[PDB]
């Protein structure tokens, strides 16, 4: 039928396993994850109909309060494939073998179909994520010395952490139409070693594809962590981070109708 999780009527931390064949081992997990909301009225809702494949989110946020306002968005209600490093929560069933060591994987696309509707000038991105561990079943949390890699496809308002390395191109596919796409490539130290990729032509809808391993070469190559191959790619999480610290109302609507993982014969890191 149809797959419901929401704030606050479910808890603190909804979420739950999209397993379609029910062999316990799910295609894709959902959370709500307003991972730096202290407190807030009204909620937040996401449903997956089993039957279309679609997943909606509707969120109707009020008087927010961060845990921390140096973490500085609000949250990141989404969808992702593999394991999830911050907590107990993965998806293993598809074409990916994820988590595997970057030295080990192939290259694959993502493509994925969506549409974007925040509310009242709300900031807002659709970001891609991945967290490249040095324990591939980690479910406590990133250490000092491991990457979280961003690609964000959308933004309106929102800047990435720390500081801009460099522009770069890559080959994306934009409803249907080969583009080559100019990204910034950000870099900050906050925890742990973070690389965003912001496209500098935001997509609000549609269906864009994207080249993986574009982004975690360049990732590896600008990275100052030590011994970079050891580290495993957990996963792929895709949602939307939205609010600052300015914000205190954040209403938002999302769709994503499709998600895709298209295995390559090349190696993940060129
Ligand atoms: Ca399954
Ligand atoms: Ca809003």
């Amino acid at each position: 039928k149809v797959l419901k999780i929401r704030y606050p009527d479910d808890g603190e931390w909804p979420g739950a396993p999209i397993d379609k064949d029910g062999d316990g081992n799910p295609e894709f997990y959902i959370e709500i994850n307003l991972w730096n909301i202290l407190n807030a009225t009204g909620f937040a809702e996401m449903t997956y109909n089993l039957t279309s494949g679609v997943l909606h989110y509707v969120q109707q946020l009020d008087n927010i309060v961060l845990r921390d306002r140096s973490n500085w968005v609000h949250g990141y209600p989404e969808i992702f494939y593999g394991n999830k490093p911050w907590n107990a929560n993965y998806a293993t069933d598809g074409p990916i073998p994820l988590p595997s060591k970057v030295s080990n994987l192939t290259d694959f696309y993502l493509t994925i179909s969506y549409k974007l509707e925040p509310k009242n000038g709300l900031p807002i991105n659709f970001a891609i994520e991945s967290w490249l561990t040095r324990e591939a079943w980690r479910t406590t949390g990133i250490n000092s010395d491991e990457q979280e890699v961003m690609i964000w496809i959308y933004y309106d308002g929102l800047q990435p952490a720390g500081s801009k390395v460099k522009e770069i191109v890559v080959p994306i596919i934009v409803n249907g139409t080969p583009v080559n796409a100019t990204f910034e490539v950000w870099k900050a130290n906050i925890g742990w070693e973070y690389v965003a990729f912001r496209i500098k032509t935001p997509i609000k809808e549609g269906t864009v594809t994207i080249p993986y391993g574009a982004f975690i070469s360049v990732a590896a190559n600008i990275s100052s962590l030590p011994n970079y191959t050891e580290l495993y790619l957990e996963d792929v999480e895709i949602g939307t981070e939205f609010g600052t610290p300015s914000t205190t109302s954040a209403h938002l609507e999302w769709w994503i109708t499709n998600i895709t993982l298209t295995p390559l014969d090349r190696p993940l890191i060129s």
